[PDB]
Formats: structure tokens, sequence, C-alpha cells
């Protein structure tokens, strides 16, 4: 189940992340969501709660998701590590395919989401099979096993680029969360 895998993942000592964390950050939301947001990893207080997004981060995709009425609660939300890389860096190609070999993938299985929302390059590649400008695939529809994938802008980048100017990161990042909301509107029933 979901929640054993939760509990196992506080365990976790399969990669070098395991180091310096203080809390392990599994993920968290409706267990049959059929949204699923993924981050890269974990920041400072999501290293302090066990929590994903409720750092600065976090809180600017709480407004996010507020404003396209999509209530949080509903959806799941994960990264593609677990645990806090040092000083917030991005996880290295090999953390981060071994904690979606032995996480991700299985709460994927799970949780059997019909959309997914990278969010930042990190998580696009890895539903995109390759590495890509996030500049360039966000807001654009993909597929990776099935599950429509829907790139959007990092909210970190948002917070270091904060322009409202038109066309700016958090502009079009609005723009992308109508269509996400739009799309989810119009999903069919899952296959059960
Ligand atoms: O949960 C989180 C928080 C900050 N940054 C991420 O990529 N994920
Ligand atoms: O980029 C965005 C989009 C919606 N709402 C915000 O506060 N910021
Ligand atoms: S990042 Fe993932 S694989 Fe690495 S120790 Fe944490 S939970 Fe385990």
């Amino acid at each position: 189940t979901l929640e054993l895998l939760q509990a196992q993942a506080q365990n976790c000592t399969a990669c070098r992340l395991m180091e310096g964390r203080t809390r392990v950050v599994f993920g968290e939301g409706n267990p049959d969501a059929k949204l699923m947001i993924v981050g890269e990893g974990p920041g400072e207080e999501e290293d302090k709660t066990g929590r994903p997004f409720v750092g600065k981060a976090g809180q600017l995709l709480n407004r996010i998701l507020e404003a396209a009425g999509i209530p949080r609660e509903e959806v799941y939300i994960t990264n593609i590590v677990k645990c806090r890389p040092p000083q917030n860096r991005a996880p290295l190609p090999d953390e981060a395919k071994i904690c979606t070999d032995k996480w991700l993938l299985k709460q994927i299985e799970l949780i059997a989401p019909q959309i997914i929302v990278p969010l930042g390059a990190v998580a696009a590649e890895f539903f995109l099979g390759e590495k890509v400008s996030i500049t360039k695939v966000r807001g654009k529809w993909y597929e990776w096993h099935g599950i429509k994938v829907f790139p959007m802008f990092h909210p970190a980048y948002l917070l270091r680029n904060p322009s409202r100017a038109p066309g700016s990161p958090k502009h079009l990042t609005w723009l992308d969360i109508q269509e996400v909301k739009r799309a989810l509107d119009a999903l069919p029933p899952k296959e059960r």
C-alpha cells in the first residue's frame, strides 16, 4: 500500500542524500489523485517538516493551485528525490535514478494519476525521457507510460524572477495552471 511504502521510505539509506537530511519527504495528498505534481527535491522547510512544498516556493505553489481552483488536498505532491540535497543543489543522476526506481515509480503505480505536472527541468527530464529546456517544454502536452504530462516552471524560478510583465515566468505559469485545470475537468473516469 501507499501508506506502507511511505513508512518504509522513512528508513531509506539507498543514496548519499541520506547523509545530510533531517527528515525524508515522501510526498502527500490524495492517494487516488487524478493530478500528481512532481518537483525536484526538498528545501529547508520540507527537510524540517517531512512535507513537500511548504517553504517559500511551496507557498507560491499553493497560491497557484488556489487561483486555478485546484484544492491542494485533492492532488498528490512529491519530488524526484525525497531527501534535501546539500544547500539545495539539484539531485545528481545516480540519486534521481535510485530514488525514482525505489519510490516514485511505485507511488505512480499505486496512485495511478491521469495527469502529471513536473515542476522544473529535473522533473521534466524524468518524464520526457531526455535532457530538456524547461522554458521550451513548459505549457505543452507530452505523454509518459500512457499518462498525460504537462511541464511547468518551478515555483522557485518564479521567486528568483518575479517580473509581473507580459510573458514573465509568473504570467506564463498562470496560463499553464489554467490549462491544467481545464484538462483535469475534461478527464474521463479512471480505469478500475
Ligand atoms: O517540495 C519541494 C520544495 C521545494 N522545491 C522542490 O522541488 N520541492
Ligand atoms: O505565477 C503565478 C500564477 C498564479 N498566481 C500567482 O500568485 N503566481
Ligand atoms: S533521496 Fe531517495 S533514495 Fe536517496 S536516501 Fe532519500 S529516499 Fe532514499
